[PDB]
């Protein structure tokens, strides 16, 4: 069927290991902390993490970062299935992917993305989730930009009678008027920079804060 929608971890074709060792770093994390929050992701979620605004506004919130780079939807979905939404009972679960899945449909994302607020539906129902929307890419215009949006609008309507699903639209306005994004922003045009990411986490702390 879909590929974004079914669980699997990502293969290990370089020979360090590193993703598995994240996945069970986060299993150790759920089996002995007690978070109010969760964020799992990509490295937009992980790298918000390396940044100082979470020491800011996250930590105080009680919360685990479990976003990896590199992390399609699929790769999320087993994650949660295989050990890190165990031991632990949060009132919210944050969750930012689909921008890696190159060579899925904006279609088939979207399934993938419904594929986990489902499954965390199952395993944490009694559990917010937040989505958030998927981020313009690349210096110009170009492919991606129009997939992700398409992704943006089907992932909404998808949420949009979901009351306990809240999709976030937190971007600021990154593409400008002349079809650029700002290496201010993102450093290579996928990544946000510091600067990038005050806007995105002020608007994700805001939402947080409403319903916590």
């Amino acid at each position: 069927e879909n590929p974004a929608s079914k669980p699997t971890p990502v293969q290990d074709v370089q020979g360090d290991g590193r993703w598995m060792s994240l996945h069970h770093r986060f299993v150790a994390d759920s089996k002995d902390k007690e978070p109010e929050v969760v964020f799992i992701g990509d490295s937009l979620v992980q790298l918000m993490h390396q940044s100082e605004i979470w020491r800011e506004l996250f930590s105080p919130l009680h919360a685990l970062n479990f976003g990896i780079g590199g992390d399609s939807t699929q790769h999320v979905l087993w994650r949660l299935e295989n050990g890190e939404l165990e031991h632990i009972r949060p009132k919210i679960v944050v969750v930012w992917v689909g921008t890696n899945n190159h060579g899925h449909t904006a279609e088939q994302v979207t399934g993938g993305i419904k594929a986990i607020v489902q499954l965390v539906n199952e395993r944490q129902p009694q559990a917010r989730v937040v989505v958030l929307g998927l981020l313009p890419r690349g210096q110009h215009p170009n492919p991606l930009r129009e997939k992700n949006r398409r992704v943006n609008e089907l992932v909404r309507a998808a949420l949009a009678g979901h009351p306990r699903a809240h999709f976030l639209d937190a971007d600021p306005g990154f593409v400008h008027s002349d079809g650029t994004i700002s290496h201010h922003d993102m450093y290579d045009y996928l990544h946000l920079s510091r600067l990038g990411y005050t806007p995105v986490c002020r608007a994700l702390h805001s939402l947080l804060l409403r319903l916590l």
